[PDB]
């Protein structure tokens, strides 16, 4: 079959006497109208039909065996918050969840709090942007989509009588705080053109949001707003916070006039984060240390801040929970998460013990410090996410909830930690499963999965899906590469900016360790990623091509320098931090030598799926498109080369999880044909 051929349309774009020409810059339509670009995307997605037409069967066998693994019946753990139970319920044949409460001294009856079915009647999308009860139990605020663009607005319910207030905020984040009068509201307006957080409103409840008051406009476009409450209620806290630097104002939440009180002032590298309870502030802040440390002080004040963690090399320290006798932190160390209890007066510390090869753990929901049991969630690649409540002086574990997975026996799959030696002598650490009775070295296919950007981490979690994979002889693995989090901020430091190239090089020299100690078949080995970690497929392709026997690039970052270019498209702007300003010539040379567009080669290519999305208005759809374009162009491998553009408008990844399935199975029948 003859794959779709977009017009060449040649368009130069010329930055410090560099002259690069993009034949599909076309392709990008900011009002996704344009008839021709539509044209090429619809080809493409009817190409991909008429490809992947043989594959129909196993897709059904793939989605109706994941969907079968999944209880349809849900209900979430009931967690107390200011004396009453609050569970949210999800029935078969409903998109939405139902929220329900009782109060805390009652068993038998629940009451509806929200239903999103029925929020969701006679509308075209539903997404709960945020819900939250006023402290003397009174009122709902709630943050509502109906529009599918991120703009959520926020209405009020009497939960007296279940009659809703006629104002509506619109245009919010859906970030919002109640002042300790259950009338008073701070909400986070998003700018008219760019969508950012950038205006805190203070709104009476009941009145007209014309009569609401500016309380504080960011005038940084990089740095996010956001509202949090203090666990001691005493403060709404502006968060504001670009990449790297942070700053937060205090707001009286025993007041109705409070204006922002600056805690301390923006410092470029100064990331912190800050709690109240106990008469002191707790901050979480890197100003010693790029691992951060945990600070008590009685003021704002940096000079006062006193040590109760000193940052630590070897240590990152995460998040941090505040109880009644303990500090509770999220670390990691030598690539695991952990916990750890100090107790505020002996100073006795205790670590929370997981034996697992690959596991994570975090602290999950725990709104009343009030409490000697702490709620932590814990995941394998064996065992299926559990929420745990462990009783902080006795030591006393229990499980709360277990993820329940069907047609599944733990004993069938092993897992396994291993650290690769880099090309450059660096220690890379990688998980990986598979199903025990199916292995035999050097015969298995392999499926390697990287993200590697932003310090997010890919810590080793259960994945029911992921059982479809490991149930037909693959040998599941996450790479932990350089630009992820796994080993902390030197981790992320060392695969972004001036250093992305060693994300790229981790994930080739995983893989060929990985081959070299027969985890896998040499010749079956297959790799996917996402947004950023397609920019890594993007990269791997180009640099190392015969490594792969097939790829699958989600919404992949591949037009690097011409997006970094342009600040009118969405994200551009906040990102400088990550991938550098191509504005400045040794970025432009540094992104250039491995942005996957202008790096397509006249070479053979793995075989590749490479999935977007055209109305997502934060999926830039023109960029695998263009990618796509050019392969076709330029390869000179028979391979199956394929683009698959989302059409929809709708749903996303929840209550349209289903569309979700059909995405994983889809993408897993293609792998799985070249494995065969």
């Amino acid at each position: 079959m003859t794959p779709p051929k977009a017009e060449k349309r040649p368009y130069p774009i010329t930055t410090h006497g560099d002259t690069r020409v993009d034949d599909y810059y076309w392709l990008r339509d900011d009002e996704r109208t344009d008839p021709q670009v539509l044209d090429y995307l619809q080809a493409e997605n009817a190409f991909t039909d008429a490809a992947l037409k043989p594959q129909q069967a196993l897709r059904e066998t793939l989605y109706e065996e994941m969907v079968a693994r999944e209880n349809l019946y849900f209900q979430s753990v009931p967690y107390v918050r200011h004396g009453y139970r609050y569970q949210t319920r999800f029935e078969p044949g409903n998109e939405y969840a139902i929220y329900v409460r009782q109060p805390q001294a009652e068993s038998e009856h629940w009451d509806t709090l929200i239903d999103g079915n029925q929020r969701a009647e006679q509308r075209e999308f539903y997404t709960l942007g945020g819900l939250e009860v006023s402290p003397d139990n009174q009122k709902l605020a709630v943050a509502e989509d109906f529009l599918s663009r991120r703009q959520y607005d926020i209405r009020f319910k009497n939960l007296s009588d279940d009659s809703w207030t006629d104002e509506v905020l619109e245009n919010t984040s859906g970030s919002f705080e109640w002042a300790n009068d259950s009338a008073t509201v701070y909400y986070v307006r998003k700018h008219a053109k760019t969508l950012l957080p950038y205006q805190v409103y203070r709104h009476v409840v009941g009145t007209d949001p014309q009569l609401d008051e500016l309380i504080y406009e960011e005038q940084d476009d990089t740095f996010y707003v956001g509202l949090e409450k203090t666990t001691s209620d005493r403060f709404i806290l502006i968060h504001l916070s670009s990449t790297t630097t942070s700053e937060i104002l205090l707001l009286d939440a025993d007041r109705a006039d409070s204006t922002p009180q600056m805690f301390v002032p923006r410092r470029k590298d100064h990331e912190y984060g800050i709690d109240h309870y106990h008469q002191h502030f707790y901050i979480r802040s890197n100003k010693d240390g790029k691992n951060f440390g945990l600070y008590q002080s009685e003021q704002a004040d940096e000079a006062q801040w006193q040590t109760l963690i000193a940052p630590r090399i070897e240590v990152m320290l995460e998040g941090f929970s505040l109880f009644r006798d303990w500090l509770v932190v999220e670390e990691r160390s030598e690539g695991l998460t952990q916990l750890r209890q100090i107790h505020w007066q002996s100073g006795e510390v205790k670590r929370i013990a997981f034996d697992d090869p690959t596991y994570t753990t975090w602290l999950a929901y725990n709104p009343e410090p009030e409490t000697e049991l702490l709620r932590y969630g814990y995941s394998s690649m064996t065992t299926p996410t559990t929420l745990y409540e462990l009783n902080l002086d006795s030591d006393e574990r229990v499980m709360l909830k277990q993820q329940e997975v069907k047609n599944f026996t733990p004993e069938n799959y092993r897992s396994e930690r291993v650290w690769v030696k880099a090309r450059d002598g660096v220690e890379v650490p990688v998980s990986l499963v598979y199903r025990h009775d199916s292995f035999a070295r050097g015969t298995n296919p392999l499926m390697v999965y990287g993200y590697g950007s932003y310090g997010s981490s890919m810590d080793p979690a259960f994945s029911a899906s992921r059982l479809s994979l490991l149930d037909r002889g693959f040998v599941f693995v996450l790479a932990h590469i350089r630009g992820g989090g796994e080993l902390g901020q030197l981790w992320y430091e060392d695969g972004k900016l001036f250093k992305k190239q060693n994300t790229f090089n981790d994930f080739i020299d995983v893989t060929e360790a990985l081959i070299a100690q027969g985890y896998g078949d040499a010749k079956r080995v297959f790799a996917m990623g996402g947004a950023a970690g397609g920019l890594l497929m993007g990269a791997v392709i180009n640099q190392a091509p015969e490594l792969f026997n097939g790829i699958v690039a989600q919404v992949p970052f591949v037009d690097v320098v011409t997006t970094m270019l342009d600040e009118s498209i969405p994200l551009t702007t906040g990102e400088y931090d990550e991938w550098g300003n191509p504005n400045q010539q040794a970025y432009y040379d540094y992104i250039l030598q491995y942005s996957p567009y202008d790096q397509v080669k006249a070479q053979d290519y793995p075989h590749m799926l490479v999935t977007t999305g055209l109305h997502d208005s934060q999926v830039q759809y023109w960029e695998p498109a263009k990618w796509v374009a050019k392969l076709r162009e330029l390869k000179t491998d028979d391979r199956q080369l394929l683009l698959y553009t989302d059409m929809d408008s709708g749903h996303g990844g929840k209550s349209g999880r289903f569309k979700a399935y059909e995405d994983i199975a889809l993408e897993y029948a293609f792998i799985l044909a070249l494995a065969e």
